[PDB]
């Protein structure tokens, strides 16, 4: 653990709500709040991952009794011109070109898609991404992956902090049966420090170190929010169980909050 919290977290009283998506309108995620991510379908996404991310289908990406639903399925989508050869199928949302904050409370009350090979995730990117990633500054407010399914993971990403050169900053904590229950992930992003928690608890602290090296504090800037579930690669290492689709996460509410 690189990056250990251990303090309460909670909306703060001089926040205001700027942002939400509660998914209170059955059928397709609310065009206005989100984007699809079909960018490396017919490459193969990075991190060796396994799916192929279904842009506009209501069987992987769906809102459905006030949840988001992002359903990964095992079947080959041939007939998809962006289609890369993949097994499975799964959803990628995001709010990149619509909506994107500096700083700020994120809070995403979410029931995890579980079974060797999942890799739900709730995350963020910076808009602005002319640094190329890693440098442009990543936060992974939820990663779980389903051979461990109670473990849930907090992680910063930086030019000098990232997982490709074992530098990433993180944490993690476990929770109960979080594919079969409602928990709340939150961030709590200031200009001196982010909190990763789960429900009302950060078990994940990284400062900025104030010394504005973008290399180590690139978060004073805007991040868009991204919703995923990745299937293999880290999600894979002790296989993708095929007994385990179709699984699905779902989302019951995103809502963002920021200095009134
Ligand atoms: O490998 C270089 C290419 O990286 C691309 O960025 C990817 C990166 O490869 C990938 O590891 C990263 O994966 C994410 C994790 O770091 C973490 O943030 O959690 C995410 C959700 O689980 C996980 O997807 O994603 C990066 C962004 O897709 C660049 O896009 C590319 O230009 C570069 O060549
Ligand atoms: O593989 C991408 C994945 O890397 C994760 O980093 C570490 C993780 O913190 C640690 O718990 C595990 O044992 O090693 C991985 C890979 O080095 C990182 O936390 C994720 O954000 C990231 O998606
Ligand atoms: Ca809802």
């Amino acid at each position: 653990v690189t990056a250990p919290g251990n303090e309460p977290m909670a909306i703060p009283s001089d926040y205001k709500l700027v942002w939400a998506d509660e998914f209170n309108t059955p059928g397709a995620p609310d065009a206005k709040k989100w984007r699809y991510d079909t960018s490396r379908n017919k490459e193969g996404w990075y991190n060796n991952e396994l799916q192929y991310y279904a842009a506009g289908r209501p069987e992987n990406v769906r809102v459905e009794n006030g949840n988001l639903v992002i359903e990964t399925r095992k079947e080959r989508l041939t007939s998809m011109a962006d289609y890369g050869g993949q097994e499975y199928s799964s959803g990628k949302l995001f709010t990149q070109g619509l909506a994107d904050w500096q700083y700020g409370y994120v809070e995403v009350r979410a029931k995890l898609a579980c079974g060797k090979g999942m890799w739900p995730a709730i995350w963020m990117m910076a808009s602005d991404g002319s640094t190329g990633w890693p440098a442009l500054g990543s936060i992974d407010i939820m990663e779980m992956v389903a051979w461990d399914p109670t473990t849930i993971h907090g992680t910063i990403h930086t030019k000098a902090y990232n997982h490709v050169i074992h530098t990433q900053k993180g944490s993690r904590t476990t929770a109960a049966d979080p594919c079969g229950q409602f928990h709340t992930y939150s961030l709590d992003w200031t200009k001196d420090r982010m909190l990763i928690g789960v429900d009302g608890h950060a078990y994940m602290r990284f400062d900025n170190d104030h010394k504005g090296n973008h290399d180590t504090w690139p978060f004073d800037s805007p991040q868009y929010l991204i919703l995923n579930v990745a299937i293999g690669g880290w999600g894979g290492q002790q296989g993708v169980d095929a007994a385990a689709f179709p699984s699905k996460m779902e989302v019951d509410y995103v809502r963002v909050y920021q200095k009134r």
